């Protein structure tokens, strides 16, 4: 009603974060195994774009490229300084190989 289709699951390399426009909001999407996670692409610490940082599959953290703060991709929770405030997490469903993200 309606979500945003960003990509097909296998168009995403596992562990490689990308960003998509979801109804005006920029959203970082990343595959781990067969799971897909989505959070705001904008770091809460200062202006930086999380998809251009480093994804840590073992801990499910995205590391900001600018001051290397971290967020949990499952929840948007800040998990390493200097990030101290969470970013928005987006609900994601994979349906028939299509990755669908619920808009804000
Ligand atoms: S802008 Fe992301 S840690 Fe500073």
């Amino acid at each position: 009603s309606t979500p945003v289709r960003v990509a097909t699951l296998d168009q995403l390399k596992p562990g490689v974060p990308t960003a998509f426009d979801v109804d005006g909001d920029e959203v970082m999407v990343v595959r781990d195994g067969d799971s897909v996670y989505a959070i705001s692409n904008l770091c809460s610490h200062a202006e930086a774009y999380l998809d251009m940082g480093v994804f840590h599959a073992e801990s499910l953290e995205i590391e900001c490229p600018l001051h290397v703060g971290r967020f949990d991709v499952r929840t948007g929770a800040p998990t390493a300084l200097p990030c101290v405030l969470p970013v928005r997490a987006y609900d994601v469903v994979v349906d028939g190989t299509e990755i669908l993200v619920a808009p804000k």
